[PDB]
């Protein structure tokens, strides 16, 4: 079977307006899809509070839609024990919820011993704060202390793990997916898009024009997607696969968007028999319908998975780190 | 100071005669190098049993030599309990000596449980038959979960991974070297020639076709910065190693000087002892491993 589709809600409350959100959850949802994924920093705050006067009963048993969340060490807060527990509350209050189904810690705080961190999460989860434990954005020998720390201790184990991986950012299939296999953790992945880039809707010297506002142009995070994405490598990597994609098709062949996400959901090593899932990202309740509709799309042919594979060899020598 | 040599004495039993290899080990204790590198498995036993004939008295108090020795899942043996003991009370036979001062893990064994593993580890330690713990091919999270474990259960940690590394061949930066720093592991590399690639001597007529324009990026750098007394693409390569890659002397880390006779080994140990590389060879290097990063073998099975 398919990997399952994740909503991204990290614009809601940002680009994207109450009414607009309402749409798109509502839209979700009559896809068949459940699961809604946000964080305490996303859109300030509003992304959770958008969610959570959708009259949703999130965190109830008879919800059937499942809610993820997420403690990162930003905006003044660290991973400390005190501060994972105010974020989760707030998030709770936020999200009119009495537990969320994921709860997951967004990126590494490197100054607060791990063990300190979920021996923290291991008593929210026995107050009832949450249902599973997810990490995101950990090195793969991380993820692997952690679960060896949780067994040990008779903590709850991580049993999700997000991270960056679509057509030209492959780096998780090395060393992280084995170890996800092995400790029994199913992964959802983020950036399916590359925020963007894989839509082929770019150009190099587009950095150097003025440009209308977007994930790369005038996002609070630009810089990071710049940094990631924003190379010559992966400008040429795209361009081949839109070759590929009419020597095979003709002018009637799939658009460079369809393409990307048909590799997530056909040729990417995600599999939905391990639970793993791809985050749909979107600014518009336009762009999602679009991308609801790309995810039930089959499989490429050959030579242009075969495209796919050359961008990414072309990238691979500068891939951005999953792990922070 | 720059990263140790140890003797790779894999071939001393296969390639090597008995001459050839007692030869080699006064070469490489003259240049002032002192751990010797082996395995219950190398050459079919024979060469540990080579370096226990030497009279080097190994593992004995002011023995000036220091052996290395690992077991493995092989020749119907595991890395259960009894198979580690069974082949580290073997090794301690042949090499002649009360204790090796490194004992490894040479690769892992799937097919049985880390923490039985480990605590017949520390078990045969507490019985004073090995100094230190080392792992080799595991990967980066299987070294945490190791020292995770080792931790948790007070039990003698991992402190030396042995891995593949050279110019061409970095894998290891990403993810192990950060974990290795993180738990207190050195590290020391092996196959630093590439399998030979690193030599020059190989030309187009597995290596694909960007391995042999990478060695060209570097042959025309040394050209274009030293000219006619440009180093060897061999000694480059060494260089490379020794002064110009994340390998930290002060850490402990050394690179595994392999050989295959007496010959190859004097070659070596000279280039040890050569300098640095100017910049544009040291950026004709990177370039080359540019080249061939999406298709780097795996460090660790
Ligand atoms: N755990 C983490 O560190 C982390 C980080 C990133 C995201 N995530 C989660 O993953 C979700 C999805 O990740 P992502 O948003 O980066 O996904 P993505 O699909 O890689 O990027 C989404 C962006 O691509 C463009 N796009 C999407 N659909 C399009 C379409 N049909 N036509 C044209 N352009 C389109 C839009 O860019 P423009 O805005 O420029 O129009 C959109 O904002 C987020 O909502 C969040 O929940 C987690």
């Amino acid at each position: 079977a398919r990997p399952a589709t994740v909503l991204g809600a990290m614009e809601m409350g940002r680009r994207m307006d109450v009414t607009s959100s309402s749409a798109s959850v509502r839209a979700f949802l009559q896809r068949g899809h459940t699961e809604i994924d946000t964080a305490f920093v996303y859109a300030n705050g509003q992304s959770e509070t958008i969610l959570g006067d959708l009259g949703l009963g999130l965190g109830r048993s008879g919800c059937k839609v499942k809610i993820a969340t997420k403690a990162a060490p930003m905006f003044g807060k660290t991973l400390k024990p005190a501060d994972v527990r105010f974020q989760l509350e707030t998030s709770l209050k936020r999200l009119q919820c009495p537990r969320v189904d994921l709860f997951y810690l967004h990126f590494p705080d490197h100054g607060t011993p791990i063990e300190e961190t979920l021996q923290a999460c291991h008593q929210l989860h026995q107050e009832g704060k949450f249902v599973e434990l997810g990490l995101s954005n950990y090195v793969s020998w991380e993820v692997a202390e952690i679960c060896t720390l949780c067994k040990k201790n008779g903590w709850i184990m991580p049993t999700v793990y997000q991270g960056m991986y679509n057509a030209i950012t492959r780096q998780v299939e090395t060393e992280l997916f084995p170890c996800l296999r092995h400790f029994g953790l199913r992964f959802y992945a983020f950036n399916p898009l590359a925020g963007g880039l894989l839509t082929g809707r770019y150009k190099y010297q587009d950095k150097d024009g003025k440009n209308p506002e977007s994930r790369f142009f005038g996002n609070p995070f630009s810089q990071l997607y710049m940094d990631r994405y924003w190379k010559e490598e992966h400008f040429n990597g795209i361009a081949l696969v839109e070759k590929a994609l009419k020597t095979t098709y003709g002018p009637t062949a799939p658009s460079m968007i369809s393409a990307a996400v048909r590799w997530m959901y056909h040729h990417s090593q995600l599999k939905g028999t391990q639970g793993d899932a791809v985050i749909l990202g979107m600014s518009s309740l336009e762009q999602l319908e679009q991308n609801l509709a790309l995810v039930e799309e089959g499989p490429l042919e050959p030579a242009v998975v075969d495209a796919f594979d050359q961008a990414w060899n072309l990238v691979a020598h500068e891939c951005p780190n999953y792990f922070r």
